[PDB]
């Protein structure tokens, strides 16, 4: 059956802005984030404490985390790819961090020269450091429904890596269809294998709409009992590993569906559409949200 | 559970084109339909035999039906609103016609001008003639998941109309979310009420993606056992009852989902994309197919 409430994780300011062609000033980022908080989102991925030399679009991570209004009860997780970034994030006041791995050997190797097993040693250091500081850690498992290099990905394999993340300390793992090649059957098989080893409450789904399958894959996950899904404001984002089509599932199209289902999200659609319109103008782009297009 | 095979009903050349800003030459329509035949679609809504007064985009209906190649096995149904339209269709060689009703009263008044009950008298004569003429007839029930004038529409009222159409001769009734406001739950309640009165094999779904819910509502119908769904080539068309937003579910995105689910469609995706690209160019527009944008 369908959950009664879904926790929506907004990734537009990080996953979205990181993979957008144009860049916006720090004040725009802070304003966009305050607008999503005003819209009622309970968790907003804010920035990434990664080297400016590798991903310059996230270069203002320290000032963004310190400049945003911290609404009551709302979580503002930040990405910390390594120990150095983790220490900076903590020093900047972060209370939740996010680490990312993959269920694909080829993807991991072409992204860090380390095998899936090796990537977990780098994670152990952060998780040990996070535990000593009482900081929460969310995990990202990319290529959960297919890899741009290996093609099909085994469910057992995704279950294996997710389990590792969870036993290592991550209170929540987001299974991501990074290139958007997944379809509901694939989603179903994957989650079925993951749920055997990880409790339902620790799972989240993050689907890309590159092939127009994002919302349908999310619904399958909801029918399977997942109660947390990642999405980006106006469908901002994209994937470096896929032809310049679309990226993240649009938060507005997701809440529209959830409200129709009678599922609580605690999100105000009108105010979410304002945030989307705002960032879209700052970026000189058209929103990828269909609800936004149909509303005005 | 999910059916082993699905009959995709391509409506791009009629539904799609009738609801597009720009128009195209008769030779363009003909070639589009031949390309759609090439791609393997088993049923292609070819044109509409309606007055050029109302919709001039469909004026060339006679020459279009006569000029398109007739591939073995493929069906080329055409719309016939009044008895005179049905007259011309038969003469032009039509072997299948389409009559369109609506579960919404106000809608039947803005569309053609009469009572939902009165509109059944018209359909009777056509169905009667169609029976003498030996022509199979397909029905269209609009506002199946809501109306732009009445708002919510009851599953009972939809079940009522579908039942009337089915007992009156139609071998298949296409239930359509003309404004694309439906969500999975509404689709389920609707299908549920209709399936009580009409066998499943005679049901078809037609969902617009105006709010980005088309593929999800379609997945729900498939999960309910519906095995024929309507879609338009490159997401061609649009709803006259809303802003400048998308219209019909894009056929390429739907076969990608079906192929992903291992469901037989018999459609060649690459040739389908060729067809989509061909028409978008003639229309001087950008495809609304995500799959198209990701493939190239
Ligand atoms: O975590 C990501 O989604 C991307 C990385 O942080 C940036 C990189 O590609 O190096
Ligand atoms: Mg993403
Ligand atoms: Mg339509």
């Amino acid at each position: 059956t369908l959950p009664k409430r879904v926790k929506i994780v907004e990734v537009g300011p990080r996953d979205g802005l990181q993979n957008e062609k144009n860049i916006v000033s720090t004040p725009v980022k802070i304003k966009l984030i305050d607008m999503l908080s005003e819209a009622g989102l309970s968790v907003i991925e804010t920035t990434s404490f990664v080297s400016p030399k590798w991903v310059p679009q996230m270069g203002d991570h320290t000032e963004v985390l310190k400049g945003i209004q911290k609404f009551p009860g709302i979580n503002y997780p930040v990405l910390t790819p390594n120990l150095k970034g983790f220490e900076a994030a903590v020093a900047a006041g972060a209370k939740e961090v996010v680490i990312f791995g993959a269920a694909s050997e080829l993807f991991t190797k072409k992204n860090i020269n380390c095998s899936i097993e090796e990537s977990f040693q780098r994670f152990d250091a952060i998780l040990k450091a996070a535990q000593s500081a009482n900081i929460s850690v969310r995990g990202y498992v990319s290529c959960a429904l297919g890899c741009p290099y290996e093609g099909k990905i085994s469910p057992a394999k995704v279950a294996e890596v997710t389990k590792k993340f969870y036993s290592m300390g991550c209170y929540e793992i987001s299974l991501g269809d990074t290139i958007g090649v997944g379809t509901p059957g694939i989603m179903k098989d994957m989650l079925s294998a993951v749920m055997q080893e990880v409790p339902l409450a620790a799972l989240a789904v993050h689907c890309h709409d590159t092939y127009g399958q994002a919302l349908a894959n999310t619904l399958m996950a909801l029918q399977m009992g997942v109660s947390v899904v990642d999405s980006s404001v106006a469908g901002l984002g994209g994937c470096p590993y896929a032809q310049g089509a679309s990226g993240n599932l649009a938060t507005e199209d997701l809440v529209y569906m959830l409200e129709g289902l009678g599922i609580h999200t605690g999100v105000n659609l009108q105010k979410l559409l304002e945030a989307g319109n705002f960032i879209c103008q700052a970026l000189n782009r058209k929103t990828s949200s269909k609800v936004a297009q149909a509303t005005c």
